[PDB]
């Protein structure tokens, strides 16, 4: 149908709860499984980084952004929109936008919103896929993330 969608959707959707529960998932990945491993352990090694170094910043973002609940996931989509998708476009803000997810899926973890971390990762999924299609091809997709980050 769409394989960078669904290799998209199964990446980052496992990087979220993976992040937000510290259980790793077993169940094998699907088509292009080389890729997507690789591109999991990837955001692992620099994703985990980027939220440790830049913690001060996530954090105070969450703060504005004051997610409570369903509703409040929800309208995360049009400041995503325009905060990533209207900037210039690069591993580093992909890397960046994909592990702010990973700390507010903790955050909806800690709250009892954990029914909203597949919503979270949809969307965000959504955001990458939507805007910015042309570009992760033309770069190889997650073939291309994991070589970037090697
Ligand atoms: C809605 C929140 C999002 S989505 C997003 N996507 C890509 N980059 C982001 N941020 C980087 C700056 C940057 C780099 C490293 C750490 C912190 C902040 C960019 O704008 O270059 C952002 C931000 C975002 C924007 C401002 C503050 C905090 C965040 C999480």
């Amino acid at each position: 149908e769409d394989e960078l969608y669904r290799q998209s959707l199964e990446i980052i959707s496992r990087y979220l709860r993976e992040q937000a529960t510290g259980a790793k998932d077993t169940k094998p990945m699907g088509r292009s499984g080389a890729t997507s491993r690789k591109a999991l352990e990837t955001l692992r090694r620099v994703g985990d980084g980027v939220q440790r170094n830049h913690e001060t910043a996530f954090q105070g973002m969450l703060r504005k952004l004051d997610i409570k609940n369903e509703d409040d996931v929800k309208s995360l989509s049009r400041v995503m929109i325009h905060v990533f998708s209207d900037g210039v476009t690069n591993w580093g803000r992909i890397v960046t936008l994909i592990s702010f997810g990973a700390f507010v899926a903790k955050h909806l973890k800690t709250i009892n919103q954990e029914s909203c971390i597949e919503p979270l990762a949809e969307s965000i999924t959504d955001v990458l896929v939507r805007t910015k299609r042309d570009w992760l091809v033309k770069q190889r997709g997650w073939d291309g993330f994991v070589e970037f980050f090697h």
